[PDB]
């Protein structure tokens, strides 16, 4: 219906036909996010639609740290799109060799992943001390049909075994679960990613980028796009398109925009495409200082207002409000990058990730984890200087917390009060550092910058099917939604990889083009790694031990093992550590 | 060792760094063919060698009666290393294309299938054409062999492992033919291709899962990848013949000191150091095949030509560099050994044809979708005709069909002699009869309106024959230096032989070992792990029956089926298996 799933090289080498009637199309991406940049570099390289009948409208005109960070080696659509974009780094390179190979020379990995008591290593670390109670729980999830999850809770689902694992630490923390958000988005992700449960604990799964993702991931393509001649177009808000939704089709019309302060119209056709990014949880945005607070703010800014707009012309558009309002005053909103050359920082660092802060090689290798702190704070320091013109003294550290509305436990407040500065004590409180030097060490030693996004959890929002709209509605002929409020199947959204998956889908369905969209990794229909999930997730038991004290199990084990003696299933058992 | 396996896009679309001291780095590839050529393409794309110091090492030195054909089995999507090879190589049809592209848009224009898979009885479709008629007995036979460990299955035959059900259904029927699987063969093989190619059981019937170049194999892969080396200052040497090479094996080394050749009849040496790669391909199907025509059976022989020769003369330095009499030795005189290539312009030929497999021979297009089994022919005969026509000097009013016989020994249902007595002519006669032409007509029209070169190839059947683990050098022998064996007898993982792909995975694997290039080669394909597949395989093995349809026989499976159903109502398990028909 427009498009097909694939895997393997067949596929992925393959290059599609140039499609039908493309030349007399244009496109319109409404936002310059990482979704509209993909879809323009679809359109580019496989649509092979001119650059200049494609239109990026963003609503800007012409150190803080996080666009997005961590990937993996199963970003099937971004890998497929980056082998395509040159570094900017490296020459006759892509964006992905420069990665591939980054990430072979260092290879992330943690040597100490959560820490509690003023800096103590968590004794338990790398194990997921998960009940056998928690782990039923965890595959009656999978087993649960995704139709069967509308609007229900992470709560509704796990009980307090699973809760007081290390496993719901490490997940919660790297993800940013909270625990009423989808467990429809919690099955997804943990069949999204079965395939890395080995590296769940010391995050030896992540790759990062060299730096920031806009200095790695969204220059490169930009300059992609600019080099081909696509119209980037600022100063352009759009407030609504008018979509003419009939019995048989459904039809972008009419873009309505301000165009640097002024009400224009940009009147479509059946063959020019609109790419709408709908929700976003970067909006409304603010930013404090070393001294001040990111104000707080739930005001709706341009992408909440267009999706609303788009929502009340069909409910095949969407549910905005699922995502968008009722956010529990609880949530993530704070995050702060924290930077200093001070030694006793730096150096308290090192004693606890065990790595030079400032060699320019993984540090924390992803999150360090405060697990008595009562704003349930991560931090993470990358490879270092995650910026290009930034003096190589200093450090940029990262910092969220998951709970917003409880006081610290140096800094007596909720993070929602707190300066930059504040941010920092509570941090090197955790650290261990000496409550004598922490104030003078934030305030004068260290630059802090918070921001207060009301939106960042709003991906994980429970919803029902029919709150996202599908990448290209029932009968669309010209409208697309693409990034991580749309609708595809399997893939988990707060990903890079979704985004790219969107925009790929859109472009392949509203251009009908012939090729394969690679399918979401087949992992959880793997023998191989369900037999690896198991064996992890039960802590390296094999299946002996895993049944020792249940009568039910170990007969029904037994009877299994009598079958499979020296069989083939015997032996992948023992390749796999289960026997 | 010095390699990993990977799967997907991420490894696929990654360039490999240069790998280390390449600079000072040769190497020496024993013979043209596929995988040898894969090698030397490899060594070129991810090697960085510089082509001119990569020699091809070919007997060869740059008469036959008719256009022959052979070389292009089908192949599959997931040839994953194959398609890794061949988007790098020019397309020699299509500009700015890859031969992968070229391949690609070509299958999906015109893809394959077949309207007419078994015939009998002069001409007729098989009644039960399209199903698979396994009995449960059957089934659990062949789910009996996969899950048993290959290493169980050295020196075991198929005939060994199945039972008279099987040998009863269609699907042995398609089965022996497609692939060319004899009952002595290697039951530890027909496991591979159980395993291998279970994601295409939907399309084993009809041959939906074929793609074909659209040329013959040698137009369509091989001079791609003569022109892609000779670009890139790849030397070819014509002349010689590799009659052994020394190898010193010691306890932690193994390495490769001479090349002793025989070059245009003189007795020459190529010393090579540890830095010097030799890439052997360790026996050939193909050796000593002798040719005949129209009028004359293409002769018998038992020769070891010159590549089964290498194989045992490197056979006896060391056991790790495998068996070749396992393979070259003992073949049953009832093996195949002919295949023939029938050319005509004649219309009643072509006709014939045509009211077969339902398509115009002369159109451009699939014709009969591979082959057509003669199911009650003595030979078990099989034939093929391709996209026409396969040789782009050929007249646009011929086809050339491709033909032949499992049973070398058995006197026909028309021409009353074996196949391998003979002539071109009486092979077609044969044929034609099957097809249902009047008798009257028959050898009027095989020998005045048809062109049918036989050939004689006693070891086409040698890749099948029952193998012990340790028969087939690793790719890379433990603690080799320079020395690497690739084709179709080199051992590597799950992957099936008598395909290309297995001779560019080896290739593939050989160069990256070799020169230890950091980058993961594709594993063979997942399916056989993949519930879904697996699932698919279970509702189409039992002739698209649900799970409540297959227990019905069994009271007490009809019981445990409705035990595991009521565990699994309402859940996940229960929606897959609705999605993929046993529910
Ligand atoms: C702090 C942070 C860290 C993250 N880390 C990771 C990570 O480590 N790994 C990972 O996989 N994912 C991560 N993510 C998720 C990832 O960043 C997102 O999935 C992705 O960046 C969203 O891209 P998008 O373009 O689809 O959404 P957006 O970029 O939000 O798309 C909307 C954009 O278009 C513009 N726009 C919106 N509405 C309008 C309008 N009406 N008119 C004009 N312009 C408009 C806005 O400027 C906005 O930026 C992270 C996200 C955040 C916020
Ligand atoms: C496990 C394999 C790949 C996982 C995909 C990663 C993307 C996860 C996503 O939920 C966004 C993260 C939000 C912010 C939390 C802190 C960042 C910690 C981190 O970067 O992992
Ligand atoms: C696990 C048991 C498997 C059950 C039977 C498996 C059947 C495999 C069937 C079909 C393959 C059909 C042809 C696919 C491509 C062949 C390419 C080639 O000729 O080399
Ligand atoms: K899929």
């Amino acid at each position: 219906s427009h498009m097909y799933y694939s895997y393997g090289n067949y596929e992925a080498f393959a290059r599609p036909k140039k499609p039908e009637n493309v030349e007399n199309k244009s496109a319109y991406l409404i936002g310059s996010g990482l979704a509209s940049l993909a879809a323009a570099c679809f359109l580019i390289r496989d649509g092979q639609m001119e650059g200049s009948k494609i239109h990026i409208l963003e609503e800007l005109p012409k150190y803080v740290v996080r666009g997005g960070r961590a990937m993996e080696n199963h970003f099937e659509c971004l890998w497929d799109l980056f082998r395509s974009i040159p570094s900017l780094e490296i020459d006759n390179a892509s964006v992905l060799d420069e990665f591939y190979w980054l990430n072979k020379e260092d290879p992330n990995y943690s040597r100490c992943r959560v820490i509690e008591k003023q800096g103590q290593r968590l004794v338990t670390d790398g194990d997921f001390t998960l009940t056998k109670t928690a782990i039923k729980e965890i595959l009656d999830l999978c087993l649960t049909n995704e139709e069967d999850l509308d609007d229900v809770k992470i709560t509704d689902v796990f009980s307090d075994d699973f809760f007081n694992s290390n496993f719901w630490i490490y997940w919660k923390t790297m993800f940013a679960f909270e625990p009423w958000h989808s467990a429809m988005e919690m099955r997804r992700y943990l069949m999204r990613f079965v395939h890395h449960i080995s590296g769940l604990a010391d995050f030896s799964a992540l790759k990062f980028t060299k730096y920031n993702q806009y200095e790695s991931l969204v220059l490169p393509m930009v300059e992609y796009l600019k080099s081909h001649g696509v119209q980037f177009e600022y100063d352009v808000k759009v407030e609504d398109i008018k979509i003419d939704v009939t019995t048989s089709q459904k039809i972008a019309r009419e873009i309505l925009i301000d165009r640097n302060g002024n009400a224009e119209s940009i009147k479509l056709t059946i063959n020019d495409l609109v790419f709408v990014t709908n929700g976003s949880i970067t909006e409304s945005s603010t930013y404090g200082d070393n001294d001040t607070p990111a104000p707080p703010t739930d005001e709706l800014g341009g992408s909440w207002t267009l999706w609303k707009n788009l929502a009340r012309q069909s409910p095949e558009f969407g549910n905005p409000d699922k995502f968008c309002q009722n956010i529990p005053k609880k949530s993530w909103f704070v995050s702060a990058t924290s930077t200093t050359n001070n030694k006793e920082i730096i150096d308290t660092i090192e004693s606890i990730c065990k790595r030079d802060p400032l060699a320019g090689k993984t540090v924390t290798g992803g999150i360090i984890t405060i697990n008595d702190s009562a704003w349930q704070m991560s931090f993470t320091i990358n490879r270092q200087q995650q910026f290009k013109d930034q003096p190589e003294n200093e450090i940029s550290t990262w910092i969220y917390a998951l709970y917003s509305d409880v006081n610290g436990d140096y800094i007596k407040k909720p993070i929602t009060e707190c300066s930059g500065n504040e941010i920092c004590q509570e941090w090197l409180y955790h650290l261990g550092v000496s409550t004598d030097k922490i104030e003078d060490l934030a305030k004068h030693a260290s630059n802090t910058i918070p921001v207060y996004m009301p939106y960042i959890t709003s991906y994980f929002m429970t919803r029902a099917i029919g709150d996202r709209p599908l990448v290209v509605p029932h009968q669309s002929q010209n409208l697309a939604f693409i990034g991580n409020f749309a609708e595809t199947e399997r893939d988990t959204v707060f990903t890079t990889e979704y985004s790219v998956r969107t925009a790929m889908e859109a472009v392949y369905q509203l251009l009908n083009i012939d090729r394969g969209i690679p399918e979401v990794i087949n992992s959880p229909f793997d023998l191989r790694v369900l037999m690896d999930a198991i064996y992890e997730l039960n802590d390296h038991q094999d299946l002996r031990e895993i049944t020792k004290d249940s009568k039910m199990q170990k007969l029904a084990l037994a009877g299994f093992l009598k079958k499979i003696k020296g069989t083939y299933i015997e032996s992948l058992l023992k390749e796999h550590k289960l026997l």
